[PDB]
């Protein structure tokens, strides 16, 4: 293998896709970034480490720019009003086989599949009701 | 409408699907658990709070258990050998429109799509390289 | 360019080869881990550091597990019955040219070459006689 | 039978091979030294000992000299400008069968095989990148 | 893609070119050294850190040695008579787009182009006047 | 000689070039500036001094304006969001001949030549990977 490659982060159906490409590997922390100024880029980072004697932890972070009314290539302030931050921590016990980890991945994709509660709530600026 | 519905967390193609259902909303934390004993159940929780004056934060948690039957005091009990924990926090500025939020959702699903770097690493007990 | 990649740790003639893959590179310590359960994985680490004004020192470590299944109270867990620990330190003065370093590597390979005293002693649970 | 014999430490394709020969086996430490001036000789030592109730430990050491002539006051002396020191410790539990030990040896050979990360880093005065 | 590649640091027109190659990435500092002993090698290092909340800073260092052979204790050692040190720090705001950054790069190469004031002064052990 | 002259800092191929011209010589510190308001100008400064008993030091500074979305001749705030700062310190031992200094200059131009790692990283808003 060699998983450190470019990938489509946002699939808008071929036209208007957001591709994210490797941009840093300092300290074993893989970073991917879209082709934008760093204040307006989609950014993804990932790293793994043995957190305890019994667990391994994947720390995955994603930053997504607020696009509506954005001044392309401009200076939009405050920065915090223009970005969303995702923080994922996946703790997997050292006994988990590859099959177990495949299942963990499916659970994650199931959680976020279109039509399911969590993603529809987020997309509608809502909570659960 | 009411987005608090049951959904399939793990899609094993119709046979052996792990489906999770609404089970509690006490204290503003929406919960879903699989049809198992509380000791062996998959669990998903989700809550939203206005963290800052200009941010909203979603806290989502998923527990994937490794089921087993344990003999305690000469008696067999349905138990979980171990559990994997997904912990995600998503901070979204209040200025994000619905279209801005759909972008976040798409980024999250693109991140975990089969074949992309991150899910490939996780499924192989590997880091990114 | 990159030497922090996947490689074959144990050549079993193409089938049953133990491949070790990059997992983490935190604090100057490169780590490789074989696939499947981290509990039963082979492990290799390497770090280089200037030990003195005139010497650089490599610290390489390898762990070879004895795969086994632990059964406690009816619960099975993939574990390593035990592990052999290889720990090596190589000091090389800063005056060493690339040619000197190639010779050093050859000495290490020759030391462990099949048929020679040391590897044959180890392979037979023996000392020198 | 005897494994305390002469062997080729550095294979230079038949010509200019560094051969190391038995020199002393006092106090459980087998020592091999290359020919000519002891001051410019390669050195290899090996000793095995029961480190704990369940482990045996091998201590192997190699010295690779950088041959040179020292000239002080008009007097020439064959010396080693400097030496690289390889020092390795291998712990193997007493439960290891011969097959387990053969695997351990293969892991060491694979670790240092030409082309793999570690040997290529050393040979190029480099670390991992 | 992977931008961590070897490059020619000093272009002496094909004959006597000083080419520098990737040699370490420990601690997030990318390093490149020439094919020499560590004591006589050209060295280039580069690291990026998000210095402020709105800036990113590149720290680049180059070491150009003046090679010599020194007699220490009657023995000849490859050494560096002296070294020249280039030390550059580049602070770029996060609002800079890729086209903004290309401007910085062009300015840096224009600054050092043959015939321009600065490189002329340096090459003549002169100041600007 | 008399190196204090106008020069092309940014070569955009004849059309759209940024020429920088002498603008100050207070304290022997040569300053060059483009034809813009000082908040939007490209600025270069250079000075030399004997830093220690054994070294001379050239301190070179370059400021580059963020151009994308810039309000020509306007007031863009904060100033720090609209400028990049380069700081170069070149330490050259007093033994360096003109030839040595020519080599030091080549090393600098080689470091920044198009296609080489450092400049491509900067231009792509990236680190090394």
């Amino acid at each position: 293998a060699s998983n450190f490659t470019q990938f489509v982060l946002v699939d808008n159906g071929g036209t208007g896709d957001v591709t994210v490409a490797p941009s840093n590997f300092a300290n074993g922390v893989a970073e991917w970034i879209s082709s934008n100024s760093r204040s307006q880029a989609y950014k993804v980072t990932c790293s793994v480490r043995q957190s305890s004697a019994q667990n391994r932890k994947y720390t995955i972070k994603v930053e997504v720019p607020k696009v509506a009314t954005q001044t392309v290539g401009g200076v939009d302030l405050p920065v915090a009003a223009w970005r969303s931050y995702l923080n994922m921590e996946l703790t997997i016990p050292i006994f988990a086989t590859n099959s177990d980890c495949e299942l963990i991945v499916k659970a994650m994709q199931g959680l976020l599949k279109d039509g399911n509660p969590i993603p529809s709530a987020i997309a509608a600026n809502s909570g659960i009701y």
